[PDB]
């Protein structure tokens, strides 16, 4: 083998066809697993087989098999082989238990098959103002380092169809749906062109989750506030505890949610619902002391429900109603 | 030894063989420990000892002791090796202090024995519905790399005695019962067919700390609520401010609840418990305030337990042992 | 190509002429990507190319083309490189997959041209004492290492255009603005002087998330605080329980905020805007004691709304509205 | 030195007297530092100095001094060396700055000495249910990987004397007392039997600092629930709040322990004592609801202590003893 | 330059004069920054210089320049280089971008400087039981690995003014003072006697911010108790509540500043503060108790202030000042 290819008889620091033309090369890629994602950090891990043709004559032999032969990662670092590389990416590597996962199939006439094992680290820039309720669209991106459109030719090796998918990946906190491929050539300035191959991919959240966990409580305790309208104003020790308790509870609620988000500093769509119910509270408590001091003062004057508790008992609830309509207007 | 075999007469990129059938290989594994497991990232870590028996002729030697000779890596590097590797994992190595963990051992037939030591993590897809009554299953895959059914056969060696386990293996948070292997082909749509080796367990929780950390004290509190049923409806601050108190510490158990679970974004039966005990406490805060509008309104219109509490006191419990009932028929 | 440049005929241990004046050599960059901030480390996470031009005739070749030709980091241990450094630096490496990301060109001339791809973690010190309303500003120092300005002369290839910066650039943290570039010449007392580059650039935060995060639930209770004055001072359980509830909501919202800080121990702007609505909180509630005390004993005495309260209704606010003014004049 | 032991007139693949009995070789071991323990994980980080001793004659050489000589670990790889390893180990390294931390010496006779400087980590098994009680006890095993019994042979170089330990040793979380060491040896199905050394010692707490975090304010909180009973019970509105407000207290305590404890999913000797104060706490608001039921179905028909509260102000301490005697009894 | 030195002529594996006395070699350090620090690990991160001298005259060669050369790297593997290792250290490296940073200079007559860059982990012991006013000081070890006192000698280049240290060095949480070096001699069992160098330096803490987030509202609570000593004792409703609130209040503060320490197992100076105003207020609600029994069973047997209250007026405040004296003539 290492005979039958006359090694020692050429330069492999030069590209097959040094000098004419781009080489062809064409690329087929399969996903395994995507491993884990980081709404703080905006990136994601995957990791996938990567596969590459190419036609060398400079390592064809003399047998009459019509068949290919094998061989695994010591002859790669003889021969001469293409250099991509993950562009926008933040961290990989190639696993080696228990030896290096390179394999390499020769055919008679030279053409050649080189195939690895790799995980990526890559980003992704996300955009959380519409949280819970966003979603979000990624990519892989593969490019040649040191050969451009001059020298090296990238493409995919059967089009649409060099994109495969193992059957059992997920997530335990996405949905992922729409994967697919396109190309696209790209330009360095002191460098020059280069062809770009991508895999894309959408990701959504379980939106009833984030209701329950959310929505739900915060409605509740808006709701708790309004029974506050159909108490006797003249029980004072049975009023004014009320509408402070309430207040500390929806504090405490919110509390524990801003302890557990992702801690990505601007403004989302649920920090809006929240304070404004809060908002709503705080009325409810600043009503009360209206009604009692008007009361006092006309005990006062002259030594049935009070108009402002029977017209609160209506529009309390209808301007909620109508925040709930703009909210969800806005936000689908 | 490096002279008794003719280690400079032969070929090792070429697998014995190389032409006619494919060559017999077998596998012993031996685990030593299970490392750690993730929840949220779904996978394990495992470590064990991997052995392999195989016949080379290119490596006899002339002696007569029938006895088997001892080497150490150095050699592995020199001689024709196989090549397996481990399906679906994220992450692995070969400990190395103070040498490599590698022996080998050959005959004077040629037959070999070659053994390493490895720490593996590797995927486990697991669902957390039924959290905290679940259970989970998991496994480890090996398979060849770089040759197909057609140049290498990959059998256990023994059969179902091919496993073996340590006495003195345990998690903090598990019990880990059924330890078996089985086999399997399988088929790569631009490579081909392989064989492959599974190792599959299974594991459990400890229910009694769970129940008690989280069902147990809502149940209290469901129960604390029933006691506004019995105090005199007369005593309006004895009976407001014990509702809205009973809302605030079952807020404040749930967010406890939500501060320390393994973070997976979607609905578990312990978070639907813990909602329909909030659900029944702030019913219990609406009734009263219906109690006192009555005997409010009753008051300027004329100017004994109420109906509603003696009613109140029978539906209530009944309707949580309903809902107890249905749960525990549900998720057993 | 390893014949065309006589390799073997030539000293690489030799800076490319030793002995009279400095090499010149010159720099372009190129940034990728900001990674991280760590604000209790002091330090971020950036990547980026970096590419080096310098002349040497030993690495001429009789070819009349007049372009250049390709190599990739094999060459690099071969022949003689420059040796820069990355200066005040936790952390970097250079990527290496699927193989080194390093390129090589050498036209007929022995004109040279050098491009690495590397990530590098470097310090920056920051002060907080302005937090939120900090602006801070950070760089990253390229320097040779071995070399003094008598050896090897820096300097950036294109002057103010020799950076250039990626299109989709950001954080989910801060705002970046204001990237250039300089220069200064620097001395070290046991090896001497060097040439040093510089990249600069600024970070700021967003000042309205902050604001309705903390700010605005300490100004909503202390104004919750300032409505005891206008309750009847004869409703003594409606009057006591509702200022220590109060405190028992500012403690909380206080912890709140404590348990999310960058955790960095000195004294910060919102420190004190947070410790000043507790002591006015602290102050209401001493003053409703004041007053029950003095009515209690001129009813044992002799045995109307009091003037602390009318006179409290002005004094608190024109002196949290006096705070404000001063505070937001010190910090702007 | 490179010529005075004839490296080149020998083969090192071969143990020294390859063919009859096993290689004598002794150990020697001396700790720097306990570095790090985890609890979650089981498990416990060493840095520590190992040596060795033998005797080969094809490493002796002709000098008249009888005193040793040096080289330093570039030789290792030339020569012949043993090949231990540690048992149960889930990372380890040697260290190599500013180069390798590897000494060797020989003596004109060919006895040899070998040391090194490496840290591990290696599992303990622990059991918490007697925890804050509890006592721990851990090892360190070393082994030889490739050569049994019948090729090597493995003992202490001076018995008990084989260990020393460094005087600054300590943890921030434990106290460690009783260091010694044994011997075992130990069978392997498919490979034989070999020798195996252990290091021992042992782990306790500080049982004060938990103490009072701990058992007393909960203590404290079980006797303010006692006041009640010496409470009017014509006071309802002054007896109704303090009960819930103290099981209020009593549930953030409980949850305050739980959001700071090891993780560790199975049942503990606190968690019993916390749980039988809160059902304590829980009994005392179910008294009070039973004597006003009482006295108000004795106002309405008829139209001075209750008993229950002289009973309860004598049953629950003496229960409270009761439980605190059992208990101590049963954990000591 | 390769040529220039007789690099086949020599033999390094032997010290410079193995034989006769032992080699001096002198030192210089010039520390970069200080990186992180542990207090539950106990260590610390430092980044620096390191420079060596020595002569050696196999080095020599024939110039007339009476200047030094430059090497880097790749000839230290050739020669003989000293072997400093850093004692009780956790980990290192040297950096290696864009190329390894090592420098090498030799003159005409052998004379040598070598030079590194590396960061240190490195072992501190401290003790947190006069938290947070607590001083600690650390050192860094300099030692030779493979030869003794009698091989080789070590001192620092220039005494007292081998230490430099950067400009612009600083923690977020920390002090830093008293930089200087010294030397000891120390001794192994089982190898013998050495030189090692040290590095010393000391830390403290900025005290005010702990005094407000600490002591200051403990302090304002245990003031708050106090006020329901001239509260009206016929208010029981207004005077029970208050001090169960009370109670609840300063327990969440206590929790909160335990739920950010740095989670060492040993009570601190700031516990027992926090503790003893636990116990004053807890007193405060035992006193109104009393006075409520006491008031109760006079009604009932005839059937003004009390004199419990304005003893207590004076004695509480009075023992908490107490307290305060000796706290602070303990800690100071
Ligand atoms: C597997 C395959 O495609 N084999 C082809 C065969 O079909 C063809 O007849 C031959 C030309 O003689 O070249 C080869
Ligand atoms: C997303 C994608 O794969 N699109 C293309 C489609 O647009 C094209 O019309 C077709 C045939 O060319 O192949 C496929
Ligand atoms: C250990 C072992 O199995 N040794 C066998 C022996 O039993 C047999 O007699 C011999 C053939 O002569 O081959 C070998
Ligand atoms: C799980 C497992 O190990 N199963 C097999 C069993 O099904 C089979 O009948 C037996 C003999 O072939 O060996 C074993
Ligand atoms: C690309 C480029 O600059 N090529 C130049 C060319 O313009 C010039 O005519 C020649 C001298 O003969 O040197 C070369
Ligand atoms: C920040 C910066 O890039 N500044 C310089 C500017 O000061 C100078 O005047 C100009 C031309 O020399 O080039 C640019
Ligand atoms: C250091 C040591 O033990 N040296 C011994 C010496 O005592 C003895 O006299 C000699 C035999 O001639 O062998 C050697
Ligand atoms: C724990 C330990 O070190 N034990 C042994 C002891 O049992 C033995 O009697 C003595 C002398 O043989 O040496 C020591
Ligand atoms: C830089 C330096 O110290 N150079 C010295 C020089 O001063 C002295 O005159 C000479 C002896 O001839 O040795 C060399
Ligand atoms: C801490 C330190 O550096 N101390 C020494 C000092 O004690 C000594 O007297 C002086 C001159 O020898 O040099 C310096
Ligand atoms: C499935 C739970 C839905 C809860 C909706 C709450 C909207 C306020
Ligand atoms: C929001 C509570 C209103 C209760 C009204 C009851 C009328 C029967
Ligand atoms: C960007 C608009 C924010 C509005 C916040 C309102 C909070 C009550
Ligand atoms: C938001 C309710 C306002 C009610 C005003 C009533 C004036 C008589
Ligand atoms: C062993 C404790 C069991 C607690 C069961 C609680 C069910 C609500
Ligand atoms: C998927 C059904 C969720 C039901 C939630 C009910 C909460 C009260
Ligand atoms: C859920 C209790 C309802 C009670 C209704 C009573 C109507 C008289
Ligand atoms: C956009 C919200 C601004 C809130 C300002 C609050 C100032 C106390
Ligand atoms: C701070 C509340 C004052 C309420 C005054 C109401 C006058 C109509
Ligand atoms: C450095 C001045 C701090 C002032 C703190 C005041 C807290 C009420
Ligand atoms: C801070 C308010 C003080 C009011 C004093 C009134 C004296 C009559
Ligand atoms: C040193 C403090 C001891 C506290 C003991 C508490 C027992 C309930
Ligand atoms: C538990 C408090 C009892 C108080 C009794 C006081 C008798 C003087
Ligand atoms: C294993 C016995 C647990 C008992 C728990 C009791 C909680 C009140
Ligand atoms: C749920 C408490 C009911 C109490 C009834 C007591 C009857 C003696
Ligand atoms: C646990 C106290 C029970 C008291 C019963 C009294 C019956 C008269
Ligand atoms: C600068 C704030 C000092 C606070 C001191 C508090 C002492 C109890
Ligand atoms: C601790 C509060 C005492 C208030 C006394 C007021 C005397 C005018
Ligand atoms: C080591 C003495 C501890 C004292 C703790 C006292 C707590 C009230
Ligand atoms: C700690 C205050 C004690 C007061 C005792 C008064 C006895 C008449
Ligand atoms: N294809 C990537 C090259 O352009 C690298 C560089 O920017 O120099
Ligand atoms: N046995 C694994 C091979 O099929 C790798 C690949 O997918 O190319
Ligand atoms: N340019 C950096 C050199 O000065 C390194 C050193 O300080 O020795
Ligand atoms: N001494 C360890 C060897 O037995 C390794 C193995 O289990 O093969
Ligand atoms: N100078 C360190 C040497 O003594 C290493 C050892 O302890 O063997
Ligand atoms: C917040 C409601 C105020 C009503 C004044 C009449
Ligand atoms: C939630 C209970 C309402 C009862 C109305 C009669
Ligand atoms: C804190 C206010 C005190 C007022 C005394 C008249
Ligand atoms: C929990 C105490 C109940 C007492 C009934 C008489
Ligand atoms: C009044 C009786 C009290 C008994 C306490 C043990
Ligand atoms: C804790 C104070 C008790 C006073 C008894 C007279
Ligand atoms: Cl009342």
């Amino acid at each position: 083998s290492e005979q039958l290819l006359r090694i020692d008889d050429h330069d492999f620091s030069m590209r097959p066809g040094f000098g004419g033309p781009a080489i062809p090369v064409g690329v087929d890629v399969q996903v395994e697993s995507l491993d884990s994602i980081s709404e703080v950090d905006m990136d994601f891990t995957m990791t996938l087989y990567l596969r590459h043709y190419w036609k060398d004559e400079r390592l064809s032999f003399p047998s009459t098999n019509n068949l290919s032969m094998t061989f695994d990662g010591r002859l790669v670092k003889k021969i001469w082989v293409p250099d991509m590389f993950f562009v926008h990416s933040k961290r990989s590597f190639i696993h080696d238990t228990t030896t290096d996962n390179v394999m390499l199939r020769v055919q008679p006439d030279g053409k050649v098959l080189y195939s690895l094992r790799v995980t990526v680290t890559a980003m992704c820039n996300m955009d959380f103002s519409r949280f819970p309720l966003d979603t979000q669209t990624c990519s892989l991106e593969i490019e040649s380092y040191a050969y451009t459109e001059d020298d090296l030719m990238l493409y995919w090796k059967k089009g649409n169809d060099s994109l495969k998918t193992d059957e059992r990946i997920s997530l335990s906190q996405f949905l992922i749906q729409e994967f697919h491929t396109t190309t696209k050539l790209a330009f360095y300035s002191s460098t020059g062109w280069y062809n770009r191959l991508y895999i894309n991919f959408t990701l959504r959240r379980h939106i009833f989750f984030f209701l329950l966990q959310t929505y739900f409580p915060a409605t509740l305790m808006v709701m708790l506030s309004w029974v506050s309208f159909w108490i006797d104003r003249r029980a004072v020790p049975a009023r004014v505890p009320l509408g402070i308790t309430t207040v500390l509870t929806m504090s405490t609620i919110i509390t524990g949610v801003n302890a557990s988000m992702p801690r990505v500093s601007y403004i989302k769509a649920v920090d809006i619902y929240l304070w404004v119910s809060f908002v709503f509270v705080f009325l409810s408590v600043l009503e009360y002391a209206a009604v009692n001091y008007l009361t006092t003062v006309q005990e006062r004057k002259e030594q049935d429900t009070h108009a402002i508790d029977k017209y609160s008992r209506i529009i309390f609830p209808a301007a909620y109603i109508l925040f709930n309509l703009i909210y969800w207007s806005i936000f689908s």
